[PDB]
């Protein structure tokens, strides 16, 4: 800890992060406004039934936090436990949304039971007097299925867009934070590997710095035992290596997460993705939709924050296009480069 530095950094920039979080809610403000009124049509405090206990809970809106591709996540206060929670609400664009959410619920909580570094939901609730999972009234269709979980301080996607939106002088502290986040990402991916696990989206919208400064991975339903076959489409296309883009069914391998780790470290230092891949929310991004389509396939560091050579080497080995020759995170931790990374950090923190 390490973690402590990041905890303190996040606290000191709480106001800048809040500003950028508010800024990111403007393009999708239509969506946000409609969903808020669906869940809190009256006065900010809604009673819901738990789908796990048929206990009740009383949830007060504090503020919207983030919009996703298929959801809005709010900060809420459980007024009987005096604790804040993130609450994720799902939109129902997909024709089979209701069945998809019932499966997601069953899968998520069966996996969470088994387990008890992963950010897990602790409850799922539904507005009273309307059936669970069905479109929630008063109707941007929203499902009557609201997922309660610990609130992250920031997801990495927001951290990157915060770094991109406002130039802020951070001096040596900022550079140290880039080293620490790099080390934290490598240690989290190595923890997956040591357990023979692979996550389908080790991606910045699912990597979270919690209030204690620790990095966590969300969405347990997208964990796989290594070597398992599953739908390639479950990997976001800009974070998929070519071996995933080329099949309907793919094998979930450690090489996937080495690739995804390489992309996130590249974003820590560069904010946009490499290889010209489209990176919404970041100014420097090019517009290539995936590695399926031709483009520039060499690594470019010219527009990044200046990177240590040992970081460039690590990124380059994680992003080897040959899945057989791609460096894995546990082996990365035994390389001279990772040792230089650790020692840079240790000597700056002393
Ligand atoms: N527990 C949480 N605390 C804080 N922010 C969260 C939490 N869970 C999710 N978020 C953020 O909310 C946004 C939307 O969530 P997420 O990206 O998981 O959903 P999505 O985009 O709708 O679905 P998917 O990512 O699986 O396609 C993201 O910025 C994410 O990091
Ligand atoms: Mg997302
Ligand atoms: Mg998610």
């Amino acid at each position: 800890a390490g973690d402590s530095f990041m905890r303190d950094l996040l606290k000191r920039e709480e106001e800048l992060i809040g500003y950028c979080r508010e800024e990111a809610l403007k393009e999708p403000a239509a969506m946000v406004e409609a969903v808020t009124a669906t869940v809190w049509p009256q006065n900010a405090e809604t009673t819901v039934d738990s789908l796990l206990s048929q206990g009740e809970r009383k949830l007060k809106l504090v503020e919207p936090l983030r919009v996703g591709d298929r959801s809005v996540v709010f900060l809420v206060r459980d007024v009987e436990r005096l604790e804040d929670f993130a609450l994720k609400v799902f939109t129902m664009g997909a024709e089979n949304s209701r069945s998809e959410l019932e499966r997601l619920h069953e899968a998520t909580f069966a996996a969470a039971r088994l387990l008890g570094r992963l950010l897990l939901p602790s409850d799922a609730v539904a507005v009273q007097s309307q059936p669970p999972f069905a479109q929630l009234s008063p109707g941007y269709a929203v499902a009557n299925y609201l997922l309660l979980m610990p609130a992250a301080s920031v997801d990495l996607e927001l951290l990157f867009s915060t770094l991109d939106f406002v130039y802020v002088f951070r001096g040596d502290e900022g550079i140290l934070a880039l080293h620490i986040l790099t080390a934290q990402l490598i240690r989290l991916a190595a923890n997956l590997q040591s357990k023979g696990l692979v996550h389908g989206h080790f991606t910045p919208d699912n990597l979270f710095i919690m209030p204690d400064g620790r990095l966590m991975l969300g969405d347990v339903s997208a964990l796989w035992k290594v070597g398992t076959r599953g739908p390639a489409s479950s990997v976001p296309v800009t974070y998929a290596p070519r071996e995933f883009l080329n099949a309907s069914t793919a094998t979930f391998t450690h090489a996937l997460n080495a690739w995804q780790l390489g992309l996130s470290i590249y974003r820590v230092w560069c904010l946009f993705l490499p290889f010209g891949l489209v990176t919404p929310g970041i100014k420097g991004s090019w517009k290539r939709p995936s590695l399926r389509v031709p483009g520039t396939d060499s690594l470019a560091f010219g527009s990044c924050t200046p990177l240590p050579d040992f970081v460039k080497t690590l990124i380059g080995r994680f992003l080897n296009f040959d899945r057989r020759r791609r460096l894995l995170p546990l082996e990365a931790m035994e390389t001279p480069e990772f040792l230089q990374l650790q020692n840079e950090i240790s000597s700056s923190l002393s």
